[PDB]
């Protein structure tokens, strides 16, 4: 019960922004942005997407996002009626805060209870007059959805942060007094991260011209610099950026030097004036504080509104601070004269294009910068140098500004992060990219500039450290495989519900030559198959040669057959756990008993490999009268009764297939009697020795001998499911440890493979662990219809790598979490700054079939039971066809809240008799609530 | 050019809450609050004072301030357009904000410049729907007065703080959010002081049909920790309070231990869920990283909401965090129940609450408690008991929570502030109170207030902190003596315009029994009469004996009298100097002119009463022939002409004033000869003696010879007018210095008097210094009719030390600056916690004549050519009165902020020929407008 403090201790280390996204005007990504800014391609453009082109007289160009109206409101657990009143920017903040999560290189599950701080700053509450000229009831979910409070908070309630969750308004340079208070906040210990942003998007017509009477904005866009400038454009966005501290960030696009912040007080020229001594001594005390030489800025991300009384004042105070001592030009800029003026997101636009600059390392070009402003004589000395075209920003100090209307100042300084990328030994070689995505098209994108980005390996681990996402968050799984030979690329829906991952290990038969000489290629292989032939050299026994040179004479043998089989088991095991696959459950064919006690730790590679040896050796060296095995069609009773002295059944496989073994003349008149009726009988090549039988009396006691002084007894875990002990003898003692009477057993007695494939669930994933699949067909027969199976190797194959990497795609895409970066030595973090962005991926790869309410001008102006309850508490809900949603999905996943759990209860004790606590109903799913009203 | 950078180092000593104000409802000041809270009283009605008591359905109780139509416009430099587009919200808050301001004994000059931080927290904006549902041109100004940014930074605007200044939206939890944001910038540096606050008025019953809609409303008041609570009840205030070091606090309410905030992040049970786990957390933590011991708390401010949901967790976090360990029940409780749920200001209620509990030293109650809540097992195990009637806090430690909607948890910690009040030398004592205000009945409260607390010399001083306001804030100057036998008060509306300070120092014939006696009082007259006896005593006078048992017969003597003139002039002067009245000029009257050069500097209290003895002394000690003096109503030129040989013209002292001296025969004659005239001839007591004549001779040349080896030459003030050499010879090098040569010449030239008082501006006031006010009359008649004159003394008076407190309030009425407290032991600040709050005398003291615009119900459902120019101008400024307002006010004082001066200077173009840039326009008055177009 007792609560343990939390160390709020200050921090003294350094502050790296992570990620960034967002939706910028005529960019539905950062990737757009930055692809229009490089191109001089101005982002403000005429049209009716808000308003007629002069309506109530506004300025007919605007900065104006691709759309308002989509949003994924399953993905974050919104109902329909809290979706369609909600605001249009929280929404598109949400997937943007999402998107930068995701950049960042950080996923649901690690950033789920972290302490962050979440810092939007939000000013237009528009969409309150609008929604509310017409209220009716139903309405009242805009207090969870529409006041400004709501929207750091959503963001703390869906990604589970616990940290300081506030909303800042401080007019046009909000978006950096956020990031100060998240300095503010890390610096101190509070937070470790912090889901900094801000977003804007214009939907009143009469507040443009409010804004126009105060002469605020120009006639056309944002002359930055210009002599002509005479106001701004109005802007939308919806940008975020996570912040976090330097030791622990995966990637860092830069690092927070410090921001602070000022105010003007009285002046004489009104309240709507900037201060140009007010910003100078917030710059001279910003380089002063943090002792960073002004001189070192290399650009400098000025506010340019473009206005004849803030553009002068801006360069004078840069020139009086920051260009005093400087033996070069300063290039100055602003992404105002880009995409118009963002009103209460300026300083995220200004930290979107920094760290565009600071990744592509080159700086935008400024647009609409014709004739240097008379009143900017820095731009005649020699001081100021306007960047009007792409310039190649090597490394260094970059500064923001940020005037908000009002007085209130804010300037930032961001130090580049110069770690360029070095080779990897991967990026030439196949390597399998597993991922998740809401939609099929969006996962068909990110494959796409996967594969755009086959030699990297940063972006690669950035990819997969958020591509284990649980399947509820991301149903559509896909795995594709970069730098292959043939392509390679599946996509698969998967339920909520997690299947159970099982290693169906193969016996004898599935040898053959050239057996795991492909999967060299991966480094974890060949160092198992070396480490394994390390120990077997001593007894005479050069696995490297058999597996490599050997000869189909040379696998006619007994011992190189058990040798090598045994080999490639391991080896696949060694790379299953490097690549992070835990085996829910493991289930062996005799000879790979021993491969399920090395999978599931009661034995070791000496241990198993040896066993193999041995019951090879017992084999040979005996001289066991001359046998035949063979798997015919008769069912287990009908051998069991049909067989006579002298031939016994060994295997059972499946349902209608039996392996009998015996000795050669009996099993020849046996081969001849079956043949004679109709039945299929299938001889297996076993080396002329029956296993399984009354024959393996004297080698199994051999075999007991044999591995009494090697074998540790260790206990043995449930998850392997034993095959030559009786279910009901399973509790025994014997069935305990696989000591040497374990194998002993397993070599002598019959194998229950239908038993152990009976105890596998109905929607088991099992994984067919051998050289080749060999039981891929008894496998599929005696699990069912439901089982995904999947072999990792085929036999003869031309590559044999392809095949495994393909299965473990096939694997990944029915929802089996796996690390295919295991195979390879591990990235370094931060990555290099040269790795692409993933937050275009995602931004592209939502669901947005759905279109929700966004305001419009006109309003600114003035029968079975069961079925029965199921379509009611649908319809309580939301959801207009109830069995479209899942079954596994829990009621809170998709937003129940309070008011609609007693609704729910109360429906309940008005349709059927059932009468369900209020807690209960919110973790209760559909196909759970069908069972109790039927029970 | 160069701008020193700002020391921004850590800071690490105690943070104080000094001052406190805000509307609550049906509380016009924090005083009507205290008083409601500790009776008993509800301050939730039923009225229509916003709504129907039903409208739309909505609940008939509300919490509501008294008005919001009321705000002194003119004080904080806003035009009308600007005020009558401003949020109401603003404009209250911007009042309790200087009301705060004036509570910790802060001002406007003191508090202008400083690195204070504004944190204001308001949400609602629904004052923009009705401006807007109606939207006509001149309301572009809503941008400056309305937009929530606005809050704060016109705080800065006005008050000129040069600090942070941001909006907080929080909801529920915002003010405490704002706390924890001044502690993080007041910690870092960056700033000394804070303006943290909030406001949350309502305007909107649709709104409250919201948040009925989702069960936030109950039925009845809120029934915090009451079994049947169902709910809150909306509230309004417009709080603000004001943080500093607790080393240059001149009041401390108490100290900010320190505040943390939490988020609650993915709960099960809707966002809209209070998290019992987060808020123990947060609690965990703040009193873990302080090593503050919970068991410590005596009080805690519990966010009592009163809902059946919110109750029952916050306590169990309380009893969880604070009530492990107690060994005493922990008194909890809210200000809800009292005035109901404030939104996003219910923070700074429960800080309110905190200080007025923490400053009465006891608990208000808590009411509607009638049956503990049954899910509060606190409320039955001893460990929670709720403060149900008035319990004497002592002290100790007061926490407080606010848990907004949406899971941000916030917490704060004070600890009381123990300096229980010492009695002080005065408050037994008269003393002179002066004070400013913007109305005379506020004044009239302000003294009757002050006559309240007439034994607190801490709140005087707390008081004259903010007396000596410029005229052009508080108009009303006014001065009262409290502790006075007889009742004195004085109350004048002073102009913008500063009057110069003028002393005049009287000669011979002030004397009479009993000078000075009352005076003795003063703990500084007595000190200087001392320091003056112990100089004077080695020369064979005794001061002391002719000052206090001094007799008629002695005073006919000549060298008593002109030592206790002397001695009651420089003790006087000594008065003034320590109350801090610095003289712009000095002029006196023979034997005034020691005095003058003492309090000019050019002499010393030694020198001063050594020249005054030695002039008696080289008096009487010559064998002068006996002589006479005495005022003729003659004029200058008339005197100079009429005078026979043997009787001349002594000294000019007003326009139809003239002092004939002479011997006592020829005088005798010339008073037969003017008698039989026409004329008015008064004799006047020199001890038979003509001063300023040729009879001085022989004693000048004495006084010469005995000064030149006591008084240092020292340079001449231009402040001190000469009244001995005429001007056109004060460029010479004899008018340089008061040496021995200066003495002499004005004990034997005559004294220009008149030629003195003609530099005196026409509107200046002059203070005669001297035991009595003896030339009230010339002085009056020979400055005019606009110059204030004032007596500190006066003849025969029953009590001549309220006579100087009278004549100095009088001064100070018409705006001189003083300290009256500078005659008694500075008193120690921080102050006493027992000093009253000077927050309620300012709340009731504004000017609230006109009535603003306030958002509606029914918005929400849908000739000379210098007087023309002078009109046009006033037009344009929004004046209707041009003539009404003060002409010395410049035009930035009334709110211009540009436009309006293109406009200006557009219209005198149109008009006249003047062609004024816009800068000087904002710093024009109006007189100097008619000056320049008549020019
Ligand atoms: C009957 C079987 C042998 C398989 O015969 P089938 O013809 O029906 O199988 P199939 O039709 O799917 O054949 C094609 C698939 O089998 C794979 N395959 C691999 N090697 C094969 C081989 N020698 N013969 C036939 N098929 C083989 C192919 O790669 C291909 O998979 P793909 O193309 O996808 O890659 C099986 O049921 C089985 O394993 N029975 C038990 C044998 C056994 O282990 N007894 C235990 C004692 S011997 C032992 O374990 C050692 C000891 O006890 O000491
Ligand atoms: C005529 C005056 C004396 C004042 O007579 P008036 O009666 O006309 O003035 P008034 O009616 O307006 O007010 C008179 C105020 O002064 C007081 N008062 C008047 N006559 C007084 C007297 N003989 N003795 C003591 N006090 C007297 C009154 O109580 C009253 O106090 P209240 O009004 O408070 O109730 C003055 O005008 C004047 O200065 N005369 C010339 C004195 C002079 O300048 N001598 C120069 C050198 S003598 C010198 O300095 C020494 C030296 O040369 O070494």
């Amino acid at each position: 019960p007792p609560k343990t403090p939390n160390v709020v201790e200050p921090y003294k280390g350094e502050v790296a922004i992570c990620g960034l996204s967002g939706r910028y005007p005529e960019s539905a990504n950062v990737g757009e942005l930055e692809y229009n800014l490089f191109n001089k391609i101005d982002m403000v453009t005429i049209d009716n997407r808000r308003w007629e082109p002069g309506y109530l007289g506004t300025p007919e160009r605007m900065g104006k996002v691709k759309t308002i109206t989509d949003f994924d409101a399953e993905f974050f657990g919104v109902h329909t009626k809290g979706a369609q009143t909600m605001d249009p920017m929280l929404r598109n903040l949400l997937e943007v805060v999402y998107e930068a999560i995701v950049d960042a290189g950080e996923s649901l599950e690690s950033m789920k209870g972290t302490r962050t701080g979440v810092y939007i700053g939000v000013s237009n509450n528009e969409v309150d007059t609008a929604y509310m000229k017409n209220w009716t009831d139903d309405d009242a979910y805009m207090v969870q959805g529409c006041h400004h409070s709501m929207y750091p908070n959503w963001i703390s309630f869906f990604f589970d942060f616990s940290g300081p969750s506030t909303a800042y308004n401080t007019a046009c340079s909000t978006s950096l007094v956020c990031l100060d208070a998240a300095e503010r906040h890390l610096r101190m210990g509070v937070i470790d991260n912090a889901i900094v942003g801000g977003s804007n998007f214009i939907y009143r017509p009469a507040t443009t011209k409010l804004f126009m009477g105060m002469n605020f904005l120009g006639s056309s866009t944002c002359k930055a610099f210009d002599e002509s400038g005479d106001g701004f454009v109005r802007g939308e966005v919806a940008s975020a950026i996570l912040l976090k501290k330097a030791d622990t960030a995966k990637r860092v696009y830069c690092t927070l030097v410090g921001s602070m912040l000022n105010n003007d007080g009285n002046q004489t020229n009104g309240i709507l004036y900037p201060n140009s001594e007010a910003q100078e001594q917030l710059m001279t005390d910003i380089y002063s504080t943090h002792k960073i030489d002004a001189n070192e800025v290399k650009y400098f991300e000025c506010h340019g509104t473009g206005t004849q009384a803030g553009d002068p004042n801006e360069t004078r105070a840069i020139c009086n601070a920051v260009c005093k001592g400087k033996k070069d030009p300063l290039l100055i800029g602003s992404i105002k004269s880009n995409l118009g003026h963002g009103e209460t997101a300026s300083g995220i636009n200004g930290i979107s294009k920094v760290i565009i600059t600071m990744h592509s390392r080159q700086i935008p070009p400024n647009l609409h910068f014709k004739n240097p402003n008379p009143k900017i004589p820095g731009l005649f000395d020699g001081r100021l140098k306007v960047v009007t075209e792409t310039t190649p920003f090597d490394g260094g100090l970059i500064a923001i500004n940020s005037f908000g209307m009002g007085g209130t100042n804010a300037h930032a300084i961001f130090r580049s992060f110069d770690k360029r990328a070095e080779p990897h030994p991967a990026s030439d070689k196949p390597r399998l990219f597993t991922y998740c995505a809401r939609t099929e098209e969006g996962l068909q994108k990110i494959f796409e500039e996967a594969h755009k980005h086959a030699s990297n390996v940063e972006f690669h681990a950035l990819c997969q450290e958020s591509a284990n996402t649980k399947p509820k968050s991301l149903p559509y799984r896909g795995a594709t495989i970069l730098n292959a030979e043939g392509e390679y690329t599946e996509i698969q829906k998967c339920p909520s519900k997690a299947r159970e991952v099982w290693f169906v290990y193969s016996g004898m038969g599935s040898q053959w030559v050239g057996m795991g000489r492909s999967l060299m290629a991966l480094d974890v292989f060949r160092q198992s198959i070396e480490e394994t032939a390390a120990i077997l050299s001593p007894f005479g026994v050069d696995l490297m040669s058999l597996l490599m040179d050997g000869t189909e004479d040379k696998l006619k043998e007994i011992m190189p057959p058990f040798i090598c089989i045994n080999a490639i088991q391991l080896a696949l095991t060694d790379l299953l756990n490097s690549m992070g696959i835990v085996p829910d459950g493991l289930v062996g064919h005799s000879l790979g008993e021993v491969g399920c006690a090395y999978a599931d730790g009661c034995l070791t590679r000496r241990e198993a490999i040896l066993s193999a040896f041995w019951r090879a050796k017992a084999v040979i060296d005996c001289e066991v009268k001359p046998g035949k095995m063979a798997a015919v069609e008769l069912t287990w009773e009908e051998a069991k009764r049909l067989c006579p002295p002298g031939v016994v059944a060994a295997c059972h496989n499946s349902q209608d297939s039996v392996t009998i073994s015996g000795g050669a003349q009996e099993m020849t008149k046996f081969m001849a009697e079956l043949s004679a009726q109709g039945v299929t009988v299938k001889e297996v090549n076993s080396n002329n020795i029956s296993y399984h039988s009354s024959f393996m009396t004297e080698p199994a006691a051999y075999l007991k001998k044999g591995l009494e002084k090697e074998i540790v007894p260790k206990p043995r875990s449930k998850k392997w499911i034993s095959t030559s002990i009786p279910e009901e003898r399973w509790g025994n003692p014997e069935a305990q440890t696989a000591d040497a009477s374990y194998q002993a057993n397993n070599l002598l007695s019959s194998v229950l493979f239908y038993e152990g494939l009976q105890k596998i669930p109905s929607n088991a994933i099992a994984i067919e662990i051998a050289p080749a699949g060999l039981l891929q067909s008894v496998i599929k027969k005696s699990l069912g219809q439901d089982c995904t199976i999947v072999a990792l190797q085929k036999r003869k194959s031309p590559n044999n790598l392809e095949v495994f990497f393909s299965a473990l795609g096939k694997c990944y895409s029915h929802g089996v979490p796996m690390n295919p970066l295991g195979l390879y030595p591990a990235v370094q973090f931060p990555v290099s700054i040269d790795t692409p962005m993933l937050s275009s991926m995602v931004s592209e790869a939502w669901d947005h079939s759905a279109k929700w309410r966004v305001p419009l001008v006109e309003e600114f102006e003035y029968e079975s039971m069961v079925d029965q309850v199921l379509r009611a508490v649908g319809k309580v809900l939301g959801i207009k066809d109830v069995s479209s949603v899942d079954g596994d999905k829990e009621f809170i996943d998709m937003g129940v809240d309070s008011l609609m759990s007693v609704e729910i209860k109360q429906a309940l004790e008005r349709d059927a008799g059932l009468v369900i606590s209020t807690k209960d109903t919110q973790l209760m799913t559909f196909n759970t609530l069908r069972s109790m009203v039927k029970g």
